[PDB]
């Protein structure tokens, strides 16, 4: 089956655990030494990727241009290991997905593809009282240990997952022109 083998895949090349002073968060390696995490994940200096202490040169957090935080944050790496360019899976604009999938490593016994069903751009939510814009939301229940997970679905990078309330799951939107 094509879409989970894709699934697989991507956490193969472009998946590793961030851990930071906040817990193990799932990074995506987007393309050269960058990754994101969740902006909650709060990556200081150094944080471990896949257990290697490692430096972290500049942190991007991601806002949208109303100052609004999109709850993902840009980090370049201090290493040899170049990711895959995973850049021409993710979209150019917000748009809603029927069928998706979640893409787990961190806080997991293993890589696990989990099928969130139908996701919607839902606007901005508070989480934990926060403002956050650009929501990808889906009628799953998500659960701790589970951010940092890629949305997707296949040939196509929608989001990290960032948050829920037992009923619902919300990520990240992911927008080719951040990574420009
Ligand atoms: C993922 C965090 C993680 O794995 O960290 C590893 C150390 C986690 C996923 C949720 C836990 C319960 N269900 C989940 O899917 N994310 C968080 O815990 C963030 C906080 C929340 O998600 C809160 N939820 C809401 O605020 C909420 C709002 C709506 C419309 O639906 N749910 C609950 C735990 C109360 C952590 C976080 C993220 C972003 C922030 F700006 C602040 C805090």
């Amino acid at each position: 089956g094509p879409e989970e083998e894709f699934g697989m895949s991507l956490i193969k090349h472009n998946s590793c655990v961030i851990t930071t002073e906040n817990g193990k968060f799932t990074g995506l390696g987007v393309y050269d030494r960058f990754v994101v995490v969740p902006t909650h994940a709060d990556p200081g200096k150094e944080i471990q990727v896949d257990g290697i202490t490692t430096k972290v040169i500049d942190s991007y957090d991601l806002y949208n241009k109303n100052g609004i935080k999109l709850e993902i944050t840009v980090l370049k790496l201090d290493r040899n290991e170049k990711f895959r360019d995973i850049r021409r899976y993710i979209p150019n604009n917000e748009d809603d997905y029927p069928n998706c999938n979640l893409a787990l490593l961190a806080n997991q016994p293993e890589p696990t593809i989990i099928n969130v069903g139908d996701v919607v751009s839902y606007g901005n939510i508070l989480l934990s009282g926060n403002q956050t814009a650009r929501m990808l939301k889906y009628s799953y229940p998500t659960k701790s240990g589970y951010c940092g997970g890629v949305l997707y679905k296949i040939g196509q990078v929608l989001g990290i997952h960032v948050g829920g309330n037992g009923r619902d799951g919300f990520s990240a939107m992911l927008l080719r022109s951040y990574f420009t």
